């Protein structure tokens, strides 16, 4: 009787757990809205901009119309090498955007020193992928996690939030490249005897200048050790795999629950209903980048509620125009929603003049929130790269591009108001009135911005 | 010198062959129409319709556009499942319908007793896929059996028929959920000493309790023994393989040949100038289910010529509307056409009053065909799935839903007339005296039919 | 700590390359242009019409709307056969035609005669594939090679040149079906001890009969011994593979180079932005066979800026109607250009009057080249295949026809002038003074063409 080579891993429900972390995965959390859940783990934050900074260059000629082929191909070749590192480590990898890759491992409290230890490790192998031949910076924090889970019936999105969160972007934003640094309570909470590091200046973070343990530590021993504290850690007859997800099987209320975290164009091509290179493009969108600040962002009780109610709104106002919100992360100060008119061929005529009266009306309602302290919104409308970015196992659909940079950095730079660049004031052609032009400032990342705008507005009150 | 692993096997007569049973890819006989052959062997139907019954719900908003999808999903994942049981048991899956699928074991007489034993044990762990965690009920039958192959020139279409046929439909309708039913004759040839049964009421059938071979029986290697008598069994070279039809190279007279039983959407896609997940959809159709009853059903050299003219007919008024046959196959009583109107993006206007009068049509020309005894129609129109079924080695295109079945029992309950649903009549907008409202009858696996009639035509003569 | 299987090669340059040969894949040259390098190899030409003379036949109906399916399934199924074959024996096939490949073993002078040796096994296998069930005629040379690359900005296109080139041309002339042909020089070259010939009549080129090689000779030590001098042999890890190429990594300066050798609509499928089998087709199209012929064919320092300069011209007349160079290769005389009107979807109005045309202008351009000596043009129309041929890892897009075997002797027989056929004369609906209507010749490889004209153009002067 023989015995047949099992084959089929290839199911709908495999391809969407793809695109999420096993957070979300074998969350198994109730569909209320908002859920928060509380737990602690050790971030990485993973800051790539050396390697999206190449998207302008991919637009020149010299590309011969397949600049969005080639940008896509060299970035996944290297953030793939970043996303196998993270997985064979045991972190889940939460989140991708345009400068960055998050990664969690989630740990009950008294394990986290023994973590930090293992991720410290990874991250320097992580540096050593690149040393010779485009860097990165590495932040590490440890410590308490928020999870928010908002949406409706349709949609869900998901973040994470709280002071270790806040950390690791600091972390990463002292970072220069190649260091890895640990926030304060990461550095209080680590192993001291396994690793050499220095002072920051005006910062009690650190940074890491060598892992050196002791003589009669074995690496190998030790995270087989930590694995014990992995609950999806490959293994046994699945220790070939990168992800557990890989073996997922068909469970429609399971794919009802993951799919509503996925883009509809991206399900389209999941079904085998849209060629599978149809959204890698180089095209032509506006960013809206809807940003809302909180007195305390670390209190998830508080805040749920607020970002909810915002997203209702968010939503219902994007559904008008086929806009769509690509993510939604915590910046360094509040909740932002990275929203885009234009991409999956979603692309409406008049897409500047909506905009800016979509942002309007974000503004007003979030304004009017309970809770949300600032709402600040940064518009800007160019040539950016879309497209699924990541390994085959972990991949998320991205946008990535100077003007979505540029929206960033207006959304912070220019706080408590709705603005714009110089493509959607011009083009939007409405009257100039309806516009303050603002003073120029020198923006973190930003060359060559060209006049900013404010948008005022219809009415002079 | 290197050897390097040989990998091509997806050629498009592979892919073609995975539609088709080995009864037809190495059938090897003559394009001649009716082609009739006799042998003997072992029947097994599996009545899925505790599967295919999750159609409707489906077609629910949870499932967010993304019914067909889903259902497809999960009907091949427990689907493949039972294919790959019968396949590595030694079987040949002949056909798939949205109720059953119908596997045979062909030996030659002498071997039936043994292989009985088999197909018995392949049953029982067939519903130990199920036992935990929708069920099946499935029927045995061995003996003579009579295949038919009938068309012209570019379609072919091929049927079993004979007692053992009839038997294993009736065994089938028997059963209760997870049972084993053996016909009468398959309990007279089976080997006894094996199996514990017990009796069916008004009912010469068995059901088997148990399988208790003796005490030095080696289900292995008595297997073995039985794979002697089994010509395709993959074997040597190819024992990882579930069908030595994996295996068949490119041939371009054998290829022209298998082509004739599949549907061109599906070739279409075969040759990689379609989505692979196109045919996959929940879409409105008209079903025309015809059934034709003869003298004697049992006698090929009797009912093949007789069909064969049917399907001349009815071919070319498919024709015409680019209706589709998408399935042959003996009903408990006759043989049945199961045609289409509206499915692989073949969908005309008017869909109804021409599918109403091509039933008519239909219904006048087999009427007058010799040896066909009685005409039945039933047509019913509304959303059904379509989509391919099975496993990546062995499926077929196939419709599953609600107004499949409703049509399936009209031509069953009324016999000799051409009916129709509410949707057909009421969507026709025809006169209303080119109908005649009929009497209610409880149908099985029907509950809220509405309304039926009957297509009396244009005269009232 | 997990150790996951090694996985992803599918890479846009991986897939690139496969259109292209080692020569071109490994060689790192200068992108000025014309470009020319000079070596020593081995080379072999086999010929395949008896495989590609299927074309007519599978226009024929009984292949039901498949013909071009069918026709690309079972001619890759025996040409990726004989691909894998010179792989393996270390050879680099080079270019693709629809009567030919031609593979180059590129070593020091020093190793000519034993890779000869190699080569000539290879053959003797390639023979043996197809000994009891269409055969090949090949032809071998040795010696001096010149390879040239010219092209723009956005296009390459390359050719090996010389002694050795012509001589593996006139060797496989020479042949019958089933022989293997030496050039002079490779018999006067080769390792006479292991192989013995026989006399060919006029012709100091000969035939191999048998290689029988010393007692104590042993080809796999033998060949282990050669494959020290194989620069980019599989080995080692990759010993596994038919092509180090499969190994590319991505590296978009790399990959913008090799794309230009490669059609926009074949890259766009390598993008998975058309599917997969939207190229294989049988479609109707025009030929133009541009033949240019030099005082000397050998001297590539002559001949390369003659052909750069032919080619500029060539471009911009061909663009302005979407008309494409499919190939580029020396023919037994000179330099031919093979272009199409109507292939991947790039199919005019008017196709014929632009193409007798462009041939005119193409002639009259080519005519005042300093160094080109005869130019000469076939033009001929009907249904071709259309197609990528070859093996999944080296295969190149192809168009075979009686048409583009007649517009290729048409511009041979009839030097000198633009010739075209019939279906061109009849359907330009020119007047008819246009034209010269032309004697009838017997041509090699042709019969029943019909009238042939001479394109005289618009003025009697
Ligand atoms: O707020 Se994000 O770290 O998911
Ligand atoms: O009549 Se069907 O069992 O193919
Ligand atoms: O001139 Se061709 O042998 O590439």
């Amino acid at each position: 009787m023989n015995t047949p080579k099992e084959e089929f891993q290839d199911w709908p429900i495999v391809r969407i757990a793809a695109h999420l972390p096993d957070l979300i995965v074998y969350g198994h959390f109730s569909p209320e809205r908002p859920f928060m859940d509380y737990f602690d783990g050790v971030l990485m934050f993973v800051d790539i901009s050396g390697f999206t900074a190449m998207t302008e260059k991919f637009s020149s000629a010299m590309y011969m119309d397949r600049g969005a082929e080639q940008l896509v191909e060299i970035l996944n070749y290297h953030i793939s090498a970043i996303v196998e590192k993270v997985l064979i480590f045991g972190g889940d990898i939460l989140k991708f955007a345009g400068d960055a890759l998050l990664a969690l491992w989630r740990v009950e409290r008294k394990q986290l020193k023994n973590i930090i230890t293992v991720v410290i490790k990874c991250s320097l192998e992580i540096h050593g992928l690149f040393e010779t031949q485009i860097r990165v910076k590495i932040g590490l924090a440890a410590g308490h996690i928020s999870m928010l889970v908002f949406g409706d019936e349709t949609h869900s999105h998901f973040l994470v939030i709280g002071q270790a969160v806040d950390d690791v972007r600091l972390a990463q934003n002292m970072a220069q490249m190649n260091d890895v640094i640990l926030s304060p309570n990461c550095w209080q909470l680590c192993d001291r005897s396994m690793i050499e590091i220095e002072s920051v200046p005006d910062q009690r973070a650190v940074k890491v200048n060598f892992l050196k343990p002791p003589p009669n530590f074995n690496f190998d021993e030790f995270f087989t050790k930590c694995t014990t504290f992995m609950h999806y850690y490959p293994s046994g007859e699945h220790k070939n795999l990168l992800r557990l997800a890989c073996t997922l099987k068909p469970d429609p209320e399971l794919e009802m629950s993951l799919q509503k975290y996925v883009m509809e164009s991206i399900l389209k091509q999941i079904d085998n209903k849209q060629l599978q290179g149809y959204l890698s493009e180089l095209r032509p969108v506006t960013i809206v980048f809807v940003n809302l600040m909180f007195e305390d962002q670390d209190k998830a009780e508080e805040i749920g509620p607020a970002i909810q109610d915002a997203y209702m709104h968010i939503t219902s106002v994007l559904k008008i125009f086929q806009g769509q919100i690509n993510k939604v992360f915590m910046f360094d100060k509040g909740c932002s929603f990275l929203c885009v008119f234009g991409f999956p061929g979603e692309k409406v005529p008049d897409e500047l003049t909506h905009a800016l009266e979509c942002a309007m009306d974000i503004f007003d309602f979030c304004s009017q929130v309970h809770k949300i302290q600032t709402v600040s919104i940064g518009v800007a409308s160019g040539i950016v790269f879309c497209g699924i970015v990541g390994h085959t196992v972990r991949h998320e659909y991205t946008v990535i591009g100077q003007k979505v940079n540029l929206a960033a950095r207006m959304m912070m730079y220019y706080p408590g108001i709705v603005t714009c660049d110089s493509v959607t004031y011009n083009g939007s052609n409405l009257p100039a009135y309806f516009f303050k032009e603002l003073p120029k400032k020198v923006m973190k990342g930003v060359a060559d911005s060209g006049p900013l705008y404010q948008y005022w507005g219809r009415t002079e009150k």
